[PDB]
């Protein structure tokens, strides 16, 4: 028998409590041959009766109505585990148990994917990880929050990475519970953030009612509130006799935001699992005392009624229950290798390195127009770091992931790579030292991805949301600041770092890196405040590395300074260029003073506010310098960087917008 498309459109349709875009549906039903469908899990090893019967009479149902069926099993945090423990291998089994009770119980697998998050993921771990902060990046916080006092760890992670695997599966139907509904919903408003028409179907289905009072679902810390897949036909009866069994009809559940199921006195378990494990089966019908109940409504009537006991209706259910496990029993019973896998599950149930020689590490500032004065800033730190200690090493991260998490600049990734490269390359001509290295994010992942994001969540998991908000100074952005932070963290255990640098522009972020390995790692900032912006105190007045020849000209003009003035920018800036080259001197006509060289700044103010060292001839003396020692850096800018400037203008046109 071929089901008409309406047929189809039907059956697809009634394995969901609820559907976003009916119209979504039956355009898939009737256009597209094999709609994915796709749901997920960690392995447990205990199975219980929703997982086992419930699960396989909606993947029948999607089949059936045509469709492709992909779970993806999210295997890939047994990996955090593993080097000591090998729990990877350990829930794949748990896992081939579940397939296994899965076949046992019916699962109709000509048209049913297993996927391992584990095999998957590492196998493009650009494409999944890189839309994993996309979606942090795109998201503010509060939105993925409503996706998991105020307890909340590094979890503001597990939607995104679940929100990615929908798109990363190409899933065009979400067939999962009704409280994955949130982080489901999310992919619907991704697709928006990404000028994407087609958007995945939402199909949850029903979350089974515990068995005992008050308990919407079924309960991990109670065995009673559910039956499982291994329970013997005793303790099926045990637990089904004690349920809870209101007399009133089940009429819908009202769907709250959440997905989260709410127990009311009203709700009967009993009648649940009539309605999920019995009437949703094809063609199956309940028997009590010589009549047949056609539908689970006809049932309904009659306990309501008082035609069927209380007891009986118990009394039929389990008969029901015993007989859908039954057939899973023998198999485990006379299957060995299905029984193996079964005492594998059964006995589960048991229950950072310091460097020698010292090394700092630096992330460079993702800017489109970097300061001078934090240039500086950073050159000397290095040189600092070196001379305290010859043996040792410095590194410069450029941070062309985390940069795009944070939504840096554009927040598009050529952009920030681009912003980076140039930047850099001015700064190592403006004398940032040869022996510095000079390493990208992508280049430590790559390097060790596996290790590397698992690292990360190690990370998270340690760690309050709250926490990296203070570090961030209270707020945050956007979700992917979060993932930033925890990146650093990461990034400088594999570099096998012992000092942390940090700009004006790291503000604390860096310290996290201090704290989570017990300040182990020591703190060194870096001094900047020796270049102000050049406007009278109380745009472009500020000097920065990719400035020409023609610009610094410009500002050097505008930059404030009148006369007889001990202080102003152009007296600190020439204070600052005083200091580095060990003196200063001035070309002035006789009659005007004569030439004449400063090797102390003292003296320099002594001329300014009181004396005719002219700010014309001070401002003549420093743009000069500026100019001598700015030279093989603007020779970049307009050789050998002159491509990749490009983008960096495009980018600025997009941001004025
Ligand atoms: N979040 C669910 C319970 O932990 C399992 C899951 C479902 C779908 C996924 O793509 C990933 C995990
Ligand atoms: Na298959």
């Amino acid at each position: 028998h071929h089901m008409n498309t309406d047929e189809r459109y039907k059956l697809l349709r009634s394995v969901g409590e609820e559907c976003i875009q009916e119209s979504e549906l039956r355009n898939l039903i009737e256009k597209k041959p094999l709609i994915r469908c796709y749901d997920g899990f960690e392995p447990s090893g205990r199975m219980h009766i929703a997982q086992g019967i419930f699960k396989a009479v909606n993947v029948n149902k999607c089949t059936a109505a045509g469709c492709e069926f992909v779970f993806w099993v999210a295997d890939w945090f047994a990996l955090m585990n593993d080097k000591v423990g090998g729990e990877l291998e350990k829930i794949r089994i748990v896992g081939r148990y579940l397939i296994e009770v899965w076949k046992a119980a019916g699962m109709d697998m000509d048209k049913v994917l297993f996927l391992w998050s584990s095999e998957e993921i590492t196998s493009h771990a650009d494409t999944y990880w890189r839309m994993v902060l996309d979606i942090g990046r795109q998201n503010t916080i509060a939105r993925i929050k409503k996706c998991c006092g105020t307890l909340t760890a590094a979890q503001v992670l597990y939607p995104l990475m679940q929100c990615c695997d929908i798109f990363f599966l190409k899933a065009d139907i979400c067939q999962l519970g009704l409280d994955q509904r949130k982080v489901n919903m999310l992919a619907r408003e991704y697709c928006d953030l990404i000028g994407r028409k087609l958007k995945p179907v939402i199909l949850s289905h029903h979350m089974l009612a515990g068995l005992k009072q008050g308990q919407a679902k079924m309960s991990k810390s109670d065995p009673d509130s559910a039956i499982f897949m291994e329970d013997t036909e005793e303790d099926v009866a045990r637990k089904i006799r004690q349920a809870y069994c209101p007399r009133v009809k089940q009429s819908a559940s009202a769907i709250t935001d959440d997905g989260a199921p709410v127990a009311t006195d009203d709700r009967n378990p009993v009648l649940d699992y009539f309605q999920c494990v019995v009437y949703a089966r094809p063609g199956a019908a309940a028997t009590i005392d010589g009549t047949t109940y056609a539908t689970y409504e006809d049932l309904e009537q009659a306990f309501v009624s008082d035609e069927v006991s209380e007891d009986a209706l118990k009394s039929c259910l389990i008969d029901e229950v015993n007989a859908l496990l039954e057939p899973v029993r023998q198999h485990f019973a006379s299957n060995e290798e299905a029984h193996e896998l079964l005492e594998a599950v059964k006995s589960y149930r048991k229950d950072p390195a310091a460097p020698a020689k010292p090394h700092a590490c630096m992330w460079m500032p993702a800017l489109l127009k970097v300061p001078l004065d934090v240039a500086e800033g950073m050159i000397k730190v290095t040189k600092d770091f070196i001379a305290a200690h010859p043996e040792g090493t410095v590194t410069l991260v450029l941070p062309d992931w985390s940069a795009v998490a944070s939504d840096e600049i554009t927040g598009v990734e050529k952009d920030i790579s681009a912003a980076l490269q140039v930047n850099c390359a001015l700064l190592k001509a403006y004398g940032l030292p040869s022996s510095v290295k000079i390493v990208t994010e992508n280049e430590v992942i790559l390097g060790n991805c596996d290790d590397f994001w698992v690292s990360v969540i190690g990370i998270a998991r340690k760690n309050l949301l709250s926490h990296v908000e203070e570090l961030y100074g209270g707020e945050v952005r956007n979700a992917g600041q979060v993932i930033a932070a925890l990146m650093r963290v990461a990034t400088a255990l594999m570099l096998s770092v012992s000092h942390v640098i940090s700009t004006s522009l790291d503000g604390h972020i860096n310290a996290f890196a201090r704290e989570y390995t017990k300040e182990r790692i020591d703190c060194v900032q870096t001094l900047e405040g020796r270049i102000p912006a050049l406007h009278r105190p109380g745009a472009d007045d500020v000097l920065y590395l990719d400035d020409n020849d023609m610009d610094i000209r410009r500002k050097i003009k505008k930059a404030y300074s009148a006369p007889n003035e001990e202080a102003n920018p152009v007296i600190s800036v020439a204070q600052h260029l005083l200091a580095q080259h060990g003196a200063l001197s001035i070309e002035r006509g006789e009659a005007n003073g004569g030439n004449v060289s400063y090797n102390t700044p003292e003296a320099l103010v002594a001329d300014c506010g009181s004396g005719a060292l002219h700010p014309a001839d001070l401002k003549a003396a420093v743009l000069q310098l500026l100019l001598d020692r700015s030279a093989q850096a603007r020779a970049l800018l307009n050789g050998e960087l002159k491509k990749n400037m490009t983008v960096l203008r495009n980018a600025e046109k997009k941001m004025a917008k």
